[PDB]
DNA sequence: GACTAGGGAGTAATCCCCTTGGCGGTTAAAACGCGGGGGACAGCGCGTACGTGCGTTTAAGCGGTGCTAGAGCTGTCTACGACCAATTGAGCGGCCTCGGCACCGGGATTCTCCAGGG
C-alpha cells in the first residue's frame, strides 16, 4: 500500500499551490 | 410647348447569416465513506523565578529666580505664475508578423518507506 503517514504529502502539495498563482475559486459558483 | 428617354431612390422580394430555447453525451471536479494512526490533551511534579514584606538611599516635584535667543506680526517689493493660440512633433489608434511562451515527453536525479537483520 502506497499509504503515507498524515502530512507527507502535504509539505509537497503546500510548496505545489505557493509556486502556483491561478485562479483558486471556480469561476461559476463565484 | 408636348411628349421621350434614362437612372438612382422608393418599394419590395431573396438571401441568409445569426441566434433564442431545449436535450443528449462525456469528461472532470466535487461528494462521500473507511482503517488507522498521529496530534490533542489530561494528570502530575517540580524548581526556580518571580510575588511579596521591609531597610536605605538618589531623584522628580517642589518653590523660586534671572535673564536670553528664538518665534509672531508689521511694511515692502519684485520675481514669477495664471491669463489667449500657432505650432508641430511626441504619441497614440489600427494592423502584421515570427518569436517566446505553453506545455508535455525521456531521462537523469532525487526524496521517501520498509522489513528485516546488524
Amino acid at each position: 500500500p502506497h499509504r503515507y503517514k498524515p502530512g507527507t504529502v502535504a509539505l509537497r502539495e503546500i510548496r505545489r499551490f505557493q509556486k502556483s498563482t491561478e485562479l483558486l475559486i471556480r469561476k461559476l459558483p463565484f
